[PDB]
């Protein structure tokens, strides 16, 4: 006798919006905040971010979006995600806004913690499928980008604007004094 496989795999293909288990290193931002880079002093231009995030960093993608000055970095490591933390929040002259944030890809979030709490997990799902696969497309596998956002939900970019502002005029007071008056011989 022989001991002959019989076995039978197909090739790896993509995947569904649904699938957190296949995400390239670059152009996600599931469960990561990542480095974000705020209040930028430049018009915009993503290769002076990494001309202050050369020295002692390893800075390898930048990104600038909205016309309100929103960036976000990617770094390579931990420590030198730190070192621009150090100086571009610590030295007292900060030249930019910069925070930073990871997620441990969250599980059985069933909980009012992450139900009446806003997550930037969820401005990815809406603003890149609306603007980038909404537009003279349909959505859902429009765009290469259904290997990553792995989120697919209904929900779109929707809102009115809302104003609760209240004021009162004021004016200031006007007084006078005038005193007796009396005749003589």
């Amino acid at each position: 006798p022989d001991e002959l496989n019989v076995s039978n795999n197909p090739h790896y293909r993509p995947k569904p919006v649904s699938y957190d288990s296949t995400l390239p290193p670059d152009h996600i931002k599931v469960y990561s905040r990542t480095l974000f880079i705020g209040g930028v002093p430049l018009n915009m231009k993503e290769w002076d971010l990494a001309n202050v995030l050369k020295p002692f960093a390893e800075v390898q993608s930048v990104i600038l979006n909205n016309s309100r000055k929103h960036a976000f970095v990617k770094v390579y490591s931990r420590h030198e995600a730190e070192n621009v933390l150090q100086n571009f929040n610590k030295d007292g002259a900060l030249p930019l806004r910069t925070r930073w944030g990871v997620g441990f890809g969250p599980r059985d979030c069933c909980d009012y913690q992450h139900g009446y709490s806003i997550i930037p997990m969820h401005r990815l799902t809406d603003a890149d499928k609306k603007w980038s696969v909404s537009a003279q497309w349909g959505g859902t596998s429009g765009q290469p980008l259904v290997t990553g956002i792995v989120f697919e939900e209904p929900d779109i970019i929707v809102g009115e604007g809302v104003s609760s502002k209240a004021i009162s005029q004021k004016m200031p007071t006007d007084s006078g004094r005038n005193g007796p008056r009396s005749g003589k011989p």
